[PDB]
């Protein structure tokens, strides 16, 4: 009965330090490993569970009770469950675990033929089985431990396909978690990212992968405080503080269908405006309007591209939001009118908790809160009070609705002060300075329950409110993990009615379905080399969970960088869909124009070549948006047939088409990146005008094209040097240079053309106004494919409109044409001119064509 192999073996004391009799004493078996770990306490297979009884099919799929007889060791087992799976769709397979005889806390969220799952059960002890239909591979077994259900712990187990697995954000980890006994904690938490630590945000799904490429992921829809425990059997289990059981299972069989078919539950992406594709800057510190015009100043002198300058806590008065001092920001409101005449906008910096220590009348929005009771209450009915930037603070709450109108209110009249073009939602874990509060909290289950996950601080309460503390929807206890996309969604909200044009949110706290809303940024990293290293499969980790709109302050947050870290980091960080560098207090400048001439012009390139790419950038967030496509993407979405890319996360892709290989060590001239098997072109084998100065071309010319088996390559990379590969078979649009995308949307276009060997390649271009709401539901937008195939380039016009009507192609450059051509023809008339180089493969085409209008372009 205690026969259980060690790597099998599921922990029988999660709560406490333990003896060899009272884990006895809890029907467990005691086996000390050799040498988190493995448990020494663990189930026999006997260990008493849930029975299953009266399973009955429904229209929809199946019902059953299920009953526990022997109580565990946690107190208020609910000892009669209710069973419901539901085959919703093909891809799709829900299963939920209820009290029958008490509403139990659900998160609010909005709802051959055969399907690709079939599902059985053990009866005794019970388990819910899905395997795939078309292997048979075993994908979920809730059978290999005990169900526990108690009111404060459930604890659901499963068999994982294999030792590779992702997703549970928020955390610093390989994109692929360790399953070597490793605890995952979720309770959003203000830390700086550092590993083994729950963070700012908490997602519970995982992608497993399957031998052969195949993959499943699986939704836990819980936002309870929670600890998943991966082990190396492999098994998972999840072990929540509360709620219920609402899962999911998405059977892809591709990685990116699974991705897909998670957000077709949680929600697509939101569709940004093109402007916040550009670049941003920020730091804290830019302590007047005159030194945050000199930012724009000293960016546009030295050629850097800005579209969006920023200001931390510096703009406010006395650090309260909704003010702003009548000292170095006297004249914030011209600053603003000022940035939008030169064609750029303004973010600027929103916590949520409200200053509570002015004197009655003269703080509108706590004097009106208080009115409308929007703060979050404590025991005796008032407001929580803690200690944010301005002092003591009430915390707004929301789940009430009536705090949604209050924050429209506070947005819409601020507005009409200062025209900013978005908010930068900061400290929405909630932060807290103290502890639950001044008052501290209750003696109470909530503040002190029977099973506290791994959280830092050994508490609920560390540097966030009491549990117990009261908000509409339930107590935090149960909402905490959603403050941060309650304030996303009521920010979304606010803007949508305050300006009449697309949000645009970014926030530190997240959860599952976050990027319906808003995106996100990974917050309080180093200027670390290893802190570069760590950003990449956490932005790639952000696109697998539907927040495409993700980055890492450029150049690092905490302490000071280096010029050689700087230049890498605005390399690598050019190619974050989501591209702001952002600086602390005490910390050196880090802006592009602070740096030596040779760095300059390597970050002047990297903000050069992202711009010339914004149409391509905008046109996968749109695919983001409609089909739930990723934006940056791991190599094992693109090619999971090759597992030579599963452990890869050190590059990237844009999309299908475009492999970023970055450098992230000191002192390197070279990198060695995984090629999957095909043609990679180098992109520095197409044309880009930059405003300002670029570096000097390379002493040694550079492969124009990788022919790569699926290998390892080591390519060059000195410090004025990123490596980007074109994927032979794509087509990109790219559009003409400019110090704002206001300047860059009025420029030619070109296309790149990575013909196949077989001379064919595809592309396509989404187009609109940048800015509006409903566009896809109006029409308001222009759609074209590009086809490359035997010598001759065609667009396909799917949908032409105003929008899009005037667009000009200026440029074609197609990579791989084997040999020179005697004529380049543009709708059948000789092109005024074109090159071919022999060496690099490369036709370039100067043509007068319109992307809106059909075109034949052909060389022979
Ligand atoms: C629920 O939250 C409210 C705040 O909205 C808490 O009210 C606070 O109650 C404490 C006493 O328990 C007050 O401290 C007292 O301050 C006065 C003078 O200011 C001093 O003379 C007393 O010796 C004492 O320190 C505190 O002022 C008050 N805070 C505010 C903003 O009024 C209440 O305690 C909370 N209830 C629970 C059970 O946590
Ligand atoms: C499993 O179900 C049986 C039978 O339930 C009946 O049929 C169902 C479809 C539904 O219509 C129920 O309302 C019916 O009662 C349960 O056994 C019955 O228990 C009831 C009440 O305790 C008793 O009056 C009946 O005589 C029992 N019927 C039989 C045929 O034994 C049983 O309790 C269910 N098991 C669990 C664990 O809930
Ligand atoms: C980040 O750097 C600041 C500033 O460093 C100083 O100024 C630079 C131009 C450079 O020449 C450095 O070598 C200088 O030391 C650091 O703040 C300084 O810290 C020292 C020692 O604690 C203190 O005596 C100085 O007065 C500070 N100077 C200023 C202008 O504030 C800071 O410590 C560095 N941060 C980290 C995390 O190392
Ligand atoms: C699901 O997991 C359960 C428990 O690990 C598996 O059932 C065990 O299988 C072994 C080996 O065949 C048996 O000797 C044990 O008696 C089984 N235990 C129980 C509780 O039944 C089961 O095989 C797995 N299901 C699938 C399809 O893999
Ligand atoms: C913008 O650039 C100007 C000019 O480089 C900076 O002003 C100089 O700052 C140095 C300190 O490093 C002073 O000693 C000089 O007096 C200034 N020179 C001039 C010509 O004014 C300025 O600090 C930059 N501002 C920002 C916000 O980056
Ligand atoms: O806490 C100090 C830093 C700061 C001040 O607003 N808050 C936390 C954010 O993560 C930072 O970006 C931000 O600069
Ligand atoms: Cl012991
Ligand atoms: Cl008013
Ligand atoms: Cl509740
Ligand atoms: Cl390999
Ligand atoms: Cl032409």
């Amino acid at each position: 009965q205690c026969d259980v192999p060690p790597n099998s073996r599921f922990d029988c004391a999660p709560d406490k330090a333990i003896t060899q009799e009272q884990c006895e004493a809890r029907g467990c078996c005691y086996i000390p490993a050799k040498q988190m770990g493995q448990p020494w306490c663990f189930f026999p297979p006997s260990y008493p569970s849930y029975k299953l009884e009266n399973l009955s099919s429904s229209e929809m799929g199946y019902t059953a009770t299920l009953t526990r007889t022997t109580p565990t060791f946690f107190p208020k087992d609910i000892l009669t469950l209710r069973l419901d799976v539901m085959m919703e769709t093909e891809n799709r397979l829900h299963f939920t675990i209820k009290d029958p005889a008490n509403r139990r806390y659900e998160v609010p969220l909005e709802t051959a033929p055969s399907p690709l799952y079939s599902v059985e059960f053990s009866e005794e002890p019970f388990g819910v089985i899905v395997h795939r239909q078309l292997d048979g591979r075993v994908l979920l077994n809730t059978t290999v431990a005990p169900l526990f259900f108690a009111d404060q712990f459930l604890q659901l187990s499963t068999s994982l396909p294999s030792q590779y697995i992702t997703g549970l954000a928020e955390h610093l980890s390989p994109l692929m978690l360790s399953t070597s006994w490793t605890r995952i904690t979720l309770w959003n938490r203000d830390l700086a990212p550092t590993p083994g630590a729950n963070l700012y945000g908490s997602h519970p799904f995982y992608l497993a992968l399957e031998d052969g490429g195949s993959a499943h992921g699986v939704f836990l829809l819980n936002s309870n405080a929670m600890d998943v425990v991966l082990q190396p059997s492999p098994a998972l289990s999840w072990r929540s503080t509360g709620g219920i059981l609402d899962v999911y299972i998405f059977l892809g069989p591709e990685p990116k269908s699974v991705v897909q078919q998670y957000l077709d539950v949680v929600g697509y992406p939101f569709m940004p405006p093109y402007w916040g594709l550009g670049f941003h800057l920020c730091r804290w510190g830019y302590s007047s309007t005159a030194i945050t015009r000199q930012v724009v100043e000293n960016m546009t002198r030295a050629h850097f591209p800005l579209d969006v300058q920023w200001n931390d806590l510096d703009y406010m008065d006395s650090r309260r939001d909704f003010t702003f001092n009548k000292d170095g920001f006297r004249d914030f409101p011209a600053m603003v009118q000022e940035l939008h005449q030169g064609g750029r906008r303004y973010m600027m910096i929103v916590d949520p908790a409200i200053s509570s220590s002015g004197p009655a009348g003269s703080y509108r929005p706590y004097d009106e809160g208080l009115r409308r009771g929007v703060f979050i209450t404590n025991e005796t009915g008032q407001p929580l009070i803690g200690k944010v930037w301005p002092g003591s603070t009430a915390f707004p709450d929301f789940t009430n609705p009536t705090a949604l109108a209050w924050w429209e209110d506070m947005v819409a009249e601020f507005h009409d002060q200062v025209p900013f073009d978005g908010m930068w939602i900061d400290m929405n874990e909630p932060s807290n300075f103290i502890r639950g509060s001044e008052d501290g909290c209750p003696n109470n289950e909530l503040e002190n329950p029977p099973y506290v996950p791994g959280v830092v601080g050994g508490t609920l309460q560390a540097a966030t409110i009491c549990a117990s503390s009261h908000q509409f929807l339930s107590t935090h206890y149960n909402l905490h993990n959603l403050y941060g996309l309650t304030e996303a969604i009521a920010s979304h909200r606010a803007l949508v009615k305050a300006r009449g044009t697309r949000p645009f949110v970014i926030s530190r706290s997240t959860f599952a379905g976050h990027g319906r809303y808003a995106g996100h940024w990974t917050g309080d990293v180093w200027s670390s080399w290893e802190q570069l290293a760590s950003s990449v499969p956490e932005i790639l980790q952000f696109n697998l969970l539907g927040v495409p709109l993700v980055g890492a302050d450029v150049c690092g947050f905490l302490g000071n960088t280096s010029e050689e870290l700087c230049v890498r980091w605005t390399q690598l960080g050019a190619f974050y869909p989501f591209m702001r560098n952002h600086n602390s207090l005490l910390s050196l400048p880090q802006e592009p124009y602070s740096f030596s001439e040779p760095a300059q012009q390597a970050m002047r390139k990297a903000l050069t070549l992202r711009y010339a790419l914004l149409p391509h950038l905008y046109t996968l967030f749109h695919q983001a948006h409609v089909a739930g496509e990723t934006v940056a993407r791991p190599l094992f979405l693109e090619f999971p047939k090759d597992s030579s890319t599963w452990t890869v996360d050190h590059q990237l892709l844009w999309g299908e088409a475009l492999l970023i290989t970055p450098v992230l060590q000191a002192g390197k001239a070279e990198v060695t990146g995984y090629f999957p098997l095909g043609t990679w072109y180098d992109l520095q084998t197409v044309p880009i005008e930059a405003l300002g100065s670029l570096p000097p071309p390379p002493a040694a010319p550079r492969e124009p094209a990788i022919h790569s088996e699926g290998q390892w390559v080591t390519l060059p990379a000195p410090l004025d040097t990123i490596n980007v590969h074109l994927r032979a078979g794509y087509i990109i649009p790219l559009q003409g240079p400019g110090l704002t995308t206001t300047e860059s949307r009025q420029q030619p276009m070109a296309l790149a053309v990575a013909l196949t060997k077989g001379g064919e390649a595809r592309g396509e271009l989404f187009w609109d106004d940048g800015e509006s709401l409903e566009v896809l539901e109006r029409g308001a937008y222009t759609q074209v494919i590009f086809l490359a195939r035997n010598n001759t380039i065609v667009n396909e016009l799917v949908r032409v409109t105003s929008e899009g009507a005037g667009l000009q192609l200026q440029k074609v450059t197609v990579l791989g044409v084997a040999t020179a051509p005697q004529q380049v023809l543009s709708n059948g008339v000789p092109v005024s001119n074109f090159t071919y180089s022999p060496d690099t493969k490369v036709l370039d085409i100067c043509v007068s064509l319109l992307m809106g209008e059909q075109f034949l372009v052909s060389w022979c």
